[PDB]
């Protein structure tokens, strides 16, 4: 139509394509990180924050993509097809649904300016020559001091 | 974590369940009535309700799904698997979209307290033994 | 002794049995509207009104039922028995226990006025001959407008 | 969906579950005792107390596993399957009928605070090895 | 180092070592009085008393230990060894997880004061000559009344 | 019941995953650094703090443990066994008393807060990809 899921969040899809598609961590880390933060916060009968609503979804999203992935392991002869799109399933579709996951707990872990912040840190120093950068890349703060 | 889609709505998928799998439209009809009352509303910079922001994400799923049976098209040349995985797309994962699709749609165009008492009173309607069922099941309506 | 189980609703057995028998839900119908409306309302610790309280130990009731049709299901020899007391639970007691549950559950979704109001009318309703009734049945109303 | 008995009147079935199987009286024992005490109580057109209603769905329950009985006496011819039945009956899913009777007769001859102190203290008194155990065990009583 | 886990509640091991070791529940019997009572009290994110904060950390306590009791019946082969340990871990170590978890219980039970007097009477009626202590041995107090 | 033992300090099991398990210092590193901050807060008559208290039954339930392990030394003969068994009390019921002494221990070193804000900051270094790590992990410190 289209509908840029990221545009209510101040960010595109071209936003998040500015940092490199070997950043996000594997969907199962995100999942692990949501259940470790907000699983009460999730399971609860109200929106907190649009970036739960958000979230709530796009983990139903991953979850419905797992069980496509193990009917596909389960109902198909053929080796080679089944192999195909149970790994299609994770490296095309799993980067997307990766930076889905993670902007929105980032978004709740730190901020939306913050992420926001970062997404263009990041995406500037990984695109700056070596000598002329930072000798560490960004990383998301929490408690810097002492 | 479980995390009930519509818990947040004031729902539960055993709500929605009260709806017999042959009621939800066919997800492209949701997406066409989606575009033609909420398009604007969507394409927003500004999330507007939690409804819209569900929805988006069910909405950019759906699209998803879609690539995914595009590139099954394209990829797989042996017909039986090809055949048997585009369609299990459409018919098995199909009806978690079209639930949640219509379950905004309807909250959007009606109001969240109507689409609950409806999901009760078709309940009834649903429930009642056909020999004694009224000639016409509930719908929702503005007038009505 | 005896006690009618509707007495303290403003009821009687018999004025459930104005009904046809032919109507009420089968029990996992029942169970399953009860679930999806009033899961959370059950397990809670506190009697919310009368009517949960008659429902969860109606509920105590069919899964005790239930539970009585695994145990006969799984130590019987005799098929002819077996199959005539498996299907008595439902049949007879399943009944009893349909009407128990489908009026507390009425009761709590509509009210304890309007169900007896339904009573009523569907009693009279059925009773009528064709000719001279309203064209479809009495249902129970939610949200008639617009 | 679980829900407890007792949840709702401040116990758990895991609390129950301290007094030994071989603790409650018959069935029949318990009957009387209501008959003997709450008749005209549970026969009233008002509902009196969260506890009666309970109990009379709880007796209602029992009269028509009763009903079962007699129907398991009249209809099965083999003797083998009707003894192990009626037994099944009487025996095991009485002992769930049994301890709710118990509950709530003994919540209204006495109170709940008197009945969960009850339920706690005679957990101490049954957990205690024989060796040490007090001569007597606790009872409910109203001098005492 | 050591640090008597009972200093903190104004009391010793050696002030329960006073009762007969043939004396404390054993502990599946503890535990089954825990969830009976506090299950609610316990899984909740928030200590109550410090009764509640010794008492999670003794469940767990036990619990690691029937995980070993698992890990060793499942993987040995010496039956002369696996019996003699797995008896070890309920009849030495379980003394004192008994004494643990029943503290803490009892001084949610009743209170801190009445345990601790508890000790005290058990410890001196035990060693009284029989003929000159009363007839039956106390108990918690609970509901003592008409 | 399951009882996460770090539910009450604000935090979950999962919550102490995202640590690998070759992070935690052996658990006699613990109990050193224990005794030289904090060994006569312990052995206190009076209870300071719930850490404390938590702490107290870790630190005694290793001591049970080890124990043990001088027991198995002790009474078992044949070596395959008592090695076996032996390193089973080390090396995986160890990591459990390890968390719980890492986690108090840097609770009563810091706070809470700047635990848990550690416990994210760390998950977030620790789910980072090894090309896009930052060169040096963060770590709890008072200056810094």
């Amino acid at each position: 139509m289209d509908i840029d899921p990221y545009k209510e969040f101040g960010a595109t899809v071209e936003l998040l394509s500015f940092l490199p598609s070997d950043f996000f961590p594997s969907v199962r880390d995100l999942l692990d990180t949501a259940s470790a933060l907000y699983r009460e916060a999730l399971e609860s009968p109200e929106h907190c924050s649009p970036h739960h609503t958000a979230l709530r979804q796009a983990i139903l999203c991953w979850g419905e993509l797992m069980t496509l992935a193990t009917w596909v392991g389960n109902n198909l002869e053929d080796p080679a097809s089944r192999d195909l799109v149970v790994n299609y399933v994770n490296t095309n579709m799993g980067l997307k649904i990766r930076q889905l996951l993670w902007f929105h707990i980032s978004c709740l872990t730190f901020g939306r300016e913050t992420v926001l912040e970062y997404l263009v840190s990041f995406g500037v120093w990984i695109r700056t020559p070596p000598a002329y950068r930072p000798p560490n890349a960004p990383i998301l703060s929490t408690l810097p001091e002492t």
